[PDB]
């Protein structure tokens, strides 16, 4: 149900900045990523209603932004790892 995201980054501010279910974008910089119990990574969950996609770009706080080469990244419910330009599902590997 709620979408939730790992995210691989050395950025010490990293932002999440999503629009959900085709609404209103989140307010900039986003929605900040807390520290993760898995070096290296980053987590948020997104609570979210049953068959929920979102679109995200991440940044650092300040316009460094991980957008996915402009195309932004794509979510649905359900645990993901967005690590180097690459979903998967599931906890960090
Ligand atoms: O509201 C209309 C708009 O909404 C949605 O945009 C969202 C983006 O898809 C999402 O990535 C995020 O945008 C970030 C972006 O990722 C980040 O890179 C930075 O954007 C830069 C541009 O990369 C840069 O090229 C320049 O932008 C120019 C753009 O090239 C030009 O084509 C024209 O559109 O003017 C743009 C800006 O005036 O500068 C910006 C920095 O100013 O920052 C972006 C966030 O500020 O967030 C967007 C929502 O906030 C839609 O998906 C998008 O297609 C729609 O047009």
């Amino acid at each position: 149900t709620d979408i939730t995201i790992y995210y691989k980054t050395g950025w010490t501010h990293p932002h999440i900045h999503y629009s959900l279910n085709q609404g209103a974008w989140t307010t900039l910089p986003g929605v900040p990523l807390t520290k993760s119990e898995y070096e290296g990574y980053v987590k948020v969950t997104i609570e979210a209603e049953e068959g929920s996609q979102l679109r995200a770009a991440f940044n650092n706080g300040s316009g460094q932004w991980d957008n996915n080469q402009g195309r932004d990244y794509d979510f649905s419910s359900g645990v993901h790892t967005l690590a180097d330009g690459r979903i998967l599902s599931g906890t960090p590997k």
